[PDB]
């Protein structure tokens, strides 16, 4: 029993940072589809395959993100069970890294709502 180390704290920060980056790339791919459909009619499997790959990566991110949240829950509970209490010493992610993760979680739902809206638009339009 003890507290998190610096090589783990940077691993996890860097993990959060990579998710932010993946979300931002997905957003740019969704914006590109949105702009395509503003440019005119593009019916067919071409854009459905890309929508499907985007949902794919979004669902992967849902897991990566739920894992981090639940891993924090494992650390908190194990620490209590070991006689070391809580605080952010027992936690690889501190109150600040946990706050980013709330915004990342929220952005994960925004992106899903958006790719669905886009899918349903193309579905109607076609």
């Amino acid at each position: 029993c003890g507290a998190a180390s610096m090589t783990k704290t940077v691993q996890a920060r860097q993990k959060l940072s990579g998710i932010v980056q993946k979300q931002n790339n997905l957003l740019r791919k969704i914006e590109a589809i949105q702009h395509l459909l503003q440019r005119g009619l593009i019916c067919g499997p071409q854009l459905l395959h890309q929508i499907a790959e985007i949902e794919r990566e979004l669902n992967n991110q849902e897991q990566e993100i739920g894992s981090l949240k639940q891993r924090a829950q494992v650390e908190k509970t194990m620490s209590a069970a070991s006689g070391c209490g809580m605080g952010p010493a027992s936690m690889t992610l501190d109150v600040q890294a946990r706050q980013l993760l709330s915004g990342i979680d929220q952005q994960q739902n925004n992106l899903k709502r958006a790719i669905e809206a886009i899918k349903h638009l193309l579905q109607l339009t076609c």
